[PDB]
DNA sequence: CCGACGACAGATAATTTGTCACTGTACAGTAGAATATAGATGCGCATCTATATAGATGCAAATTGAGTGGCCTTATTAAATGACTTCTCAACCAGTCA
């Protein structure tokens, strides 16, 4: 039960080291320096214009590093693909 | 004189509200979907039915042609016309005369 309750504390100061599958690390220096992606299902799910159900979207989000401020997104229907 | 209860004032923690520091936990591709059933509706194919017969037959008038049966004055003469039958159909010698 201990072994799955385990904290973690977290970066603190301006100083942030992305690790990678390589084990390389990118220090994360400056706005735009590093963004990052992926999806997820949204909780709600949602009717056409006639009000009968569809689907629970899919959220892509885009967020730089260095400020953590969402640089854009996308919502959809669609599904996860290289052209979302 | 002694004991008990109420008025008024004074001090106080419980209650509520606010602020502050430390923390467990969700973010991690994901439940609309699969699998029976009854119940109603529709298209297709078969399985009868009821009507509609024209051809064949039987029969009964309606002539229709072809039969058959029943009823009737007669004898002489004469003429006319048309017929039939019968009969007949020799040849030279002997006695006058101009
Ligand atoms: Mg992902």
């Amino acid at each position: 039960q201990k072994a799955k309750s385990i904290r973690s504390p977290g970066w603190r100061g301006t100083t942030l080291s992305v690790k990678t599958r390589e084990g390389k690390d990118l220090s994360v220096d400056y706005s735009n320096h590093v963004w990052q992606c992926d999806h997820t299902r949204v909780d709600v799910l949602l009717v056409d214009q006639h009000g009968e159900i569809l689907s629970r979207p899919w959220l892509t989000t885009v967020i730089d590093t260095y400020s953590r401020c969402i640089m854009g997104i996308n919502l959809g229907f669609d599904a996860p693909s290289s052209g979302v």
